[PDB]
């Protein structure tokens, strides 16, 4: 818990991706598997399978002795808080894939008067992409901003300090999209909040408005 | 007004709906067009047009003497509640036609466990069509439901003697439909009452959720 925060796999299109450390898969449950994998004579096969629950919460690591392979008697199960020193990386290595699809999977789609407006999954902090009309294009990350010119010039800045010292041709678009961005994340509250309230479908991912 | 509803023609598409009496039309500034038309030589033409504001607050009449003509002298101004019974009848023909477009039109479209849930933009008391995944179609109107069963089989409902007789089989499909139905409506309301604090783009039609 002291090096990385719970794995969430909510609302992530199914996936398997294979790699040299190990197969990782998001279920159709939204469970994720990682797949420890050796390389024996002319096939490899696996090793080792730690399947995480859709939460986080909940680890099962089995193995008997191109899918998910089937559990097995061979089982052994563990909570977040309980999670041995073994099987310690492979949780975050699983995070990490996690974290790189909810990177790019988008929460909520917003068409405003100027832009298209994308606030990615990988909140808290989440990723914002304003897709101009025009070309234009701004890239919000929690670290840095993209800011690129419809020429194909493009060029990144970090943070508030700039502001006063950033050129007019710039300083509209991004006025705009900071307003887009506050209305993306004021409607995720909002929605998020009815969300909670009803146990029925999820009320994301969502499009708001159409393409011009 | 003690006649027809004010005409709305928010949000909606352009189209040009050309008759043999008039041609009437949503431009993309979302006013609504009736152009009078009469023959002429070897070629028809309008003889006037009648111009309702998006709200149907405002009507302007003008005539010069395939789009609408541009703005002239000979133009006159009326509001809706001081409407001459002069063109009165005009402006419910296109009252029809707007109510026409928005019946079909969604307003929300929601993705949940069982169903595709559409909620249409011809409120108050807007059409909510479900379309089950299982091929089960509900229409709730106003004024009655119909019943589409996965077989082809229809019917429809007009009084709730008549909805207490449908077979079990059917009452879970009207017993979910309705919870779509609600969920549909509280956010409707909950987003509109953001819309109305918020100097942006429209927050409707929107898309919620993804097909199973």
């Amino acid at each position: 818990r002291s090096i990385t925060s719970p794995l969430v796999a909510h609302r992530l299109k199914p996936i398997r991706q294979k790699t040299k450390k190990a197969v990782v898969s998001i279920l159709d449950s939204e469970e994720v598997c990682v797949e420890l994998v050796k390389e024996y004579a002319s096939q490899e096969y696996v090793k080792e399978v730690l399947q995480i629950s859709s939460d986080g919460n909940t680890i099962t690591i089995y193995y008997p002795n191109d899918r998910p392979p089937s559990p097995t008697d061979n089982i052994s199960r563990y909570s977040f808080d309980n999670l041995p020193e073994k099987y310690w990386r492979k949780y975050q290595y699983a995070s990490r894939f996690v974290q790189l699809v909810r990177e790019k999977e988008p929460k909520i789609e917003y068409f405003d008067r100027y832009a298209k407006c994308i606030l990615m999954e990988n909140s808290p902090g989440a990723d914002f992409e304003v897709w101009f009309y025009d070309g234009v294009k701004i890239h919000k990350t929690e670290d840095f901003i993209q800011v690129i010119e419809k020429t194909g010039k493009s060029y990144t800045l970090k943070s508030e300090s700039e502001v006063n010292s950033l050129k007019e041709e710039i300083k509209m678009y991004m006025d705009h999209a900071n307003e887009g961005h506050r209305i993306c994340l004021a409607l995720e509250s909002i929605i998020s909040e009815e969300e909670r309230k009803t146990r029925s479908a999820p009320f994301f991912p969502i499009i708001i408005g159409r393409k011009p």
